[PDB]
């Protein structure tokens, strides 16, 4: 189950039944879950954590150093992830905890780039090329489309589109859609929150929506949206939108 | 001419004059064409074929499984293909034959990435990080610059120009160039037939195209242009036109 | 210090206190430097020099030939290069000397592409996916942000920003700062001066810039600023804009 010609540091801890291929590389501090499979060449780095049931596929480097000029370090990633060929996942720094982390159910298509302290909650999806410069933050089930860089610090909510051949530099609100350069909110994210919810709850979020979105102060409007509020999901939206920091970018 | 470090799994069949060398990886399905070179630590994997006197560069994966959640099968390339280092040419499903296929004379380029079931003629080049997605068809000679993806089940023309610095989402006529995102028609792909046809079959596509694209309903137009015509290059256009599943994107 | 795995072919000159990692080439014309390291699977090849005290990161190709379909030769890289993963910088080409170069201090992200007979200077920074087209040259200090193509034979200034999910086309005077798809000047590059000079050099820069591209023939207006001028950074974005030979793309 492990090849020969594979390199696992004296350190490296491995789960049960677990598959290292040719010429992949296992640190001295890595720990590696049970049933994980690393295919030829992929690297895991550094103090880094592949939880149980991952496959990391040809030639995937995580727990490389950050990509900075001026510079305890690793990445922890979930269970059941997919990590495609040429993903590059960057360790974090002193400026975060020295950690970059990606939640359980992680699906990231190949040349996509992690970089350093990073947070990317649970079912996330990254398409080919999608890259998130340092500091940047996805909710649950958030799907960022591919050759679409997000800036650094930019926080994306649960539930998010952000779609293929676009660039963002603000922030979204949870269960929105965003487009363009710079990318800004153009709707819900129908097609998400139709496969998680109910038709129910869906409209309220289509109202929601139009309550936050069609005209006025975004953060007096959430604040109004609050007032005795029945879902948690337009919860979500209100409190994400009152706590932004880089702001919201809004299309018209 | 095969480097011991090369991992051949038995059952691989390899041609004459081949060379395979370190740290490359040829499957027990593997069929490796005459006078083929497999470079430093590319993969050929699964059912997968390359034809003769190709060259695949270093790290360069073929045969991979599809990047797809719910998840015979293989990578057919034809004769004289150049793949360059860290391509991605993933395997066919179910939903097609289990096979992604690459025509003759392919020239791709660094990073390039061919989804699953995908389906290309001969003398394609594709340009640094183009991205066809699904079950996209590419005709003889179509040219997809570079940092372009082509959306799932698009169909382009033989003969077309799609531009770098674009996203591609709805079917594109033969012999066109399109640009933007989403990409559209803006004239003859002009340099790629003056490179293969005469003065005489170049005018009569440009007023075929004219024709086709100046006002009007396209099909209309197209059944039109078929009446009594004499060039099997604006049959092509018109026939596709017809036969269009996508539609086509036009500028103005 | 160098791994059992690693191969370096009899003539390769290799400098004091180099690490060359598991699995990594080095051709019989290499020379690399002292203190230099050489990462997993990355692979030196052609006439290719690695300057002192470089760090060539997990599989980047470093002396591969030009992608090209009609094919002494090499890549030469200054000191104090960080290569990042997947970086393929190609050899140069008869059309050129046979040589691309880049200066010192050269900061080259993941999956960058840097093509035959590319000239770059020092204190260059390529982030992630940029990709230099062939003959491309780019002066001392300026930055080419991500996922950004640069057409074959652009030149770039020195102290030049072309930002991230840009695509450029035209050539771009030093000190400036250029954005879009064709990207255009939009300012100067107020980030890289002020790192670099002073309040008075800055405001020097400010008025030059104005003097040059508010209104006006651009080559008019640079002859009038070289009159008299006290600076040599004015004196180099004047004698650049007389010199163009792809000319400047300025936008309104
Ligand atoms: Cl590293
Ligand atoms: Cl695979
Ligand atoms: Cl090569």
């Amino acid at each position: 189950k492990i090849h020969p010609s594979a390199v696992i540091e004296e350190g490296a801890q491995l789960g049960d039944d677990v598959v290292i291929e040719a010429y992949a590389y296992v640190s001295k501090d890595a720990k590696i879950g049970n049933n994980v499979v690393i295919k030829q060449g992929a690297r895991i780095l550094s103090d880094t954590t592949i939880g149980d049931h991952s496959r990391v596929f040809s030639y995937a480097i995580v727990g490389d150093i950050p990509q900075d000029i001026s510079y305890k370090s690793g990445v922890v990633i979930g269970k059941n992830a997919t990590i495609r060929e040429f993903a590059t996942i960057n360790s974090g720094t002193a400026k975060g905890d020295g950690f970059t982390r990606i939640g359980d159910n992680a699906f990231i298509m190949a040349y996509c780039h992690i970089a350093h302290d990073c947070l990317l909650g649970n079912n996330i999806i990254l398409a080919n090329n999608a890259t998130l410069a340092g500091h940047v933050e996805l909710g649950d089930f958030t799907v960022v489309g591919g050759l679409t860089p997000i800036h650094q610090f930019v926080k994306v909510g649960e539930g998010c589109m952000i779609a293929g051949a676009s660039a963002l530099s603000q922030d979204i609100v949870p269960f929105c859609l965003a487009e363009g350069n710079r990318a800004s909110i153009r709707s819900l994210n129908l097609v998400g929150i139709r496969r998680r919810f109910d038709k129910d709850e869906v409209d309220r979020l289509s109202r929601a929506f139009k309550t936050l979105f069609r005209q006025g102060d975004l953060k007096e409007n959430a604040k109004n949206l609050l007032e005795n509020q029945e879902s948690e999901n337009v919860k979500k939206m209100c409190h994400f939108i009152l706590e932004t920091k880089r702001g919201i970018p809004v299309y018209r």
